[PDB]
């Protein structure tokens, strides 16, 4: 139980896993993680593991990161393949992660850490 993932996260620190990790993710997976810390705090995001389906535009499988509390504002990047994306630091107290896999081809998945940064 199961292909369940995401929600809102307000703790100082957490490691997000792709559903099933360390098993490969499944097809047709969508997950949203919304990080919200205290006003004045920022988010240091780091990639422990990253292995998704690869294609030139990441049109199939991807993890998207937003420097905001939605998946509309402050788009920082879209990632796939087996390269570890560089660390991401938020400009504010909010960050949004979206994972999507399409109908075919799976890979190892990911573990992504965030930690609070104080002023
Ligand atoms: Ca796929
Ligand atoms: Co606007």
């Amino acid at each position: 139980h199961a292909k369940e993932c995401g929600g809102v996260f307000t703790d100082p620190k957490q490691i997000f896993k792709s559903p099933g990790f360390p098993n490969e993710y499944e097809d047709n997976q969508i997950c949203y993680w919304h990080i919200r810390l205290k006003y004045g705090q920022r988010i240091h995001l780091s990639f422990l593991d990253f292995d998704l389906e690869d294609d030139p535009g990441c049109l199939a499988d991807y993890v998207e990161i937003y420097d905001s509390y939605d998946d509309v504002h402050g788009f920082v990047g879209r990632y796939c393949g087996d390269e570890l994306p560089d660390d991401i630091i938020s400009t504010g107290n909010v960050m949004t992660l979206k994972f999507l896999s399409d109908a075919s081809v799976t890979a190892g998945g990911f573990q992504i850490k965030y930690v609070a940064m104080d002023p």
